[PDB]
């Protein structure tokens, strides 16, 4: 099922977005948890972590290294911390896989 | 020696016991001395890189398999409800051991902010 994630790719509504390539999209939070608070995405409607393939490797990782890229550029020198959530125990909102990274303050223990 | 000198690296080697969950050439998923919640585990890479900010563009693959065993892992310890996956990088971050390491927290309710 389409999500407002997917609205997002599609570019149906506005996003503040950080940096796209042919299969993943950087975007700021809408609801931003810290200073600097945005998303990762794949392009590839995975719906959680849960149900990702083996074949998904790599794109899951080129979410990881689009993030600290995106993370140096915005300034976050002083680190931050990267969350994907899975289903209702993870606190999940929104069921496409999207990986946060949250800086600009210190972040806590435990992550929630 | 490979993987290291930090704690994790001589986890790694079998120089420091922990309890392991699943072990392959790449990567090793060990539960936390510390737990954060009822199931709170670790999946490290055997290669050493120090923090996620350092880590080249030739690491996807590797990175993203630290979460698809992150993810089996969690199914096998029976995780039905969810869990959170973490990943802590410097200062800010949190970060208290040089050696990447992805954490999987389930078994309650996470909350929001994550820290
Ligand atoms: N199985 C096992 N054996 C060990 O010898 C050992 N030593 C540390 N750990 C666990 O590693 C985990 C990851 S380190 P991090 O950089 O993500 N900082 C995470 C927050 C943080 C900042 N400062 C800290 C001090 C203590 C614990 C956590 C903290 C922590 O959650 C330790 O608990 C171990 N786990
Ligand atoms: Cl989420």
């Amino acid at each position: 099922g389409d999500t407002i994630f997917g609205k997002i790719i599609r570019k149906e509504i506005p996003a503040k977005i950080i940096f796209e390539d042919d299969r993943c999209l950087a975007f700021h939070d809408i609801s931003p948890q810290a200073p600097t608070h945005f998303l990762v995405i794949p392009k590839k409607h995975i719906s959680q972590i849960s149900v990702a393939e083996d074949d998904d490797e790599s794109l899951l990782g080129h979410l990881m290294i689009v993030g600290k890229k995106c993370a140096a550029d915005l300034g976050l020198n002083k680190g931050y911390r990267m969350v994907v959530n899975e289903g209702s125990d993870g606190g999940q909102s929104v069921y496409h896989v999207n990986l946060h990274v949250l800086g600009g303050r210190q972040m806590h223990w435990p992550p929630g």
